[PDB]
Formats: structure tokens, sequence, C-alpha cells
């Protein structure tokens, strides 16, 4: 009934000790790399990824869909590179919800020209409930999120036909 | 505990998760700690998630 787009995290602030510029060649956009509208990727700044503790309040009186990520690098060496340490944890805390992730480093068969995988997570926020992020690496923040209110239920047809 | 009333068992326990790192020391004394419940069909470990919920 209601789907509002709005941003959960700016990018330009809300991270302030993190390059926030990762595109991946594999999300090619018109021969330029890019990266997901909806969601961040965050690197190391000047050397460092320092500890990361974000927290996020509903107050639009609508479950809101956040979407967030974690990368799995397909080897020690990336891991190191992008993220400063060899082993990360991604705490997603909420009211309902509690997910601990940690990075899975193997070399996984090569899909879209990359070995590494970024599992992707999501979860509905109850008007009046806060979400938390903790990252020390490897966490594919969510930049834009969905207010939802829902309605009757449907489905998705998978057809190829004109629309009127 | 070993089951001998020839009837299933209802089992209830909690694991606490304190607001700050304060707390969990005055109380438990140990900054991170482990919660293993283990039967012949059920196994979980529990760590306490320290955080500011409202």
């Amino acid at each position: 009934s209601s789907f509002e787009r709005f941003e959960i995290f700016p990018k330009e602030s809300s991270w302030p000790n993190h390059t926030t510029t990762g595109v991946s060649a594999s999300c090619s956009h018109n021969g330029e790399s890019s990266f997901y509208k909806n969601l961040l990727w965050l690197t190391g700044k000047n050397g460092l990824y320092p500890n990361l503790s974000k927290s996020y309040a509903n107050n639009k009186e609508k479950e809101v869909l956040v979407l967030w990520g974690v990368h799995h690098p397909p080897n020690i060496g990336d891991q190191r590179a992008l993220y400063h340490k060899e082993n990360a944890y991604v705490s997603v805390v909420s009211s309902h919800y509690s997910r601990k992730f940690t990075p899975e480093i193997a070399k996984r068969p090569k899909v879209r020209d990359q070995e590494g995988r970024i599992n992707y997570y999501w979860t509905l926020l109850e008007p009046g409930d806060t979400i938390i992020f903790e990252a020390n690496g490897n966490l594919i923040a969510p930049r834009y999120a969905f207010a939802l209110s829902r309605g009757f239920g449907s489905g998705i047809i998978n057809s190829n036909a004109p629309m009127d």
C-alpha cells in the first residue's frame, strides 16, 4: 500500500572514517564500474578500518525493510588489503532479530568475473524499534531503506506479455 | 538433568544481554561469556550481545 524509499544512512555523512567509493566491474553501468544504489561498500581509509557502531530507530509508523550485506573475500590477501584484519565480525541486532556474521574466505568458482561472494540479508523493523550495526570489517552497509505498508496477499507473475 | 518421568519434560531457560560492558563485568565478571545447552536432539551455544537497546 505504501513504498517509500528513504535514505537510512547518508553517503556523504554517516561514514566519516571509511572509504565509501567501492565499485566492482561485475556491477558495471554504461561501461564504467558501479555498485548497488541501495547499498554502500565500506572499505578502509588512512590505512585502518575503525570500529563501526551505528543505530537507527524507526519513527515512520511503518515497518522498514532494511537490507545489508556481508563480504566474503576470495583470499586472505584481499581481506587484509580492504579491511586490514584477518578476521572480522558483523553484529546486526534489533528487538526481534540478532545475527553475528563471520567472513568465510574461500576461492569460490568465478561467477560474474568474481570469486569472492557477498551475502545479502534483510529484516523488517517494527514501528518503534531500532537496529544496531556493529562491524570491524566486511560490511555492505544500508544506504536506502523502504517503509512498507502491507496489503492483500498477492504474487509474482512470470510472463512475457504486453501491458495495457 | 536426566529424564525419569516417562513423559516429555518442558525445560525453559534464558540468556542475559546487559546493556553496557560495565554491567556485564559487575554481575558476571567476564567480558565474554558462553551458554551451552546440549541435549540428545538439541544443541545450542549462546553468546551475550552487549547493546544499548531502547
